């Protein structure tokens, strides 16, 4: 990973926090994981802590207002990243998941 060492070291406790975030969905999330966990600049990852933020308190709508649905959005990580093209497919994917999961009760 690149950049100055506090910049990596800020941007690796980032990344933790939202793989934590995503895998405490309770529905499979490891390729989620697995691209998060591939982004290679750390600046990047400094300056998007935000926007890419998952939110503990309101699942489904973090799932289905992410800005990894968008495409657009995920071109920003295209040049650093593993696994980009398919992520969308993989929000689809788990958004129809976890939506069954809830809704069988």
């Amino acid at each position: 990973m690149i950049g100055s060492e506090k910049q990596v070291n800020w941007a690796k406790s980032i990344i933790e926090k939202e793989v934590e975030a995503w895998e405490a969905i309770g529905v499979d999330v490891r390729e989620v994981a697995a691209f998060l966990r591939s982004i290679s600049d750390a600046r990047v990852i400094i300056d998007n802590r935000n926007l890419i933020h998952f939110q503990s308190s309101g699942i489904s709508y973090s799932l289905e207002s992410s800005p990894l649905n968008s495409p657009i959005f995920l071109r920003r990580f295209s040049a650093c990243s593993v696994g980009f093209e398919e992520i969308p497919t993989a929000l689809q994917r788990i958004r129809s998941v976890y939506t069954a999961k809830l809704l069988e009760d």
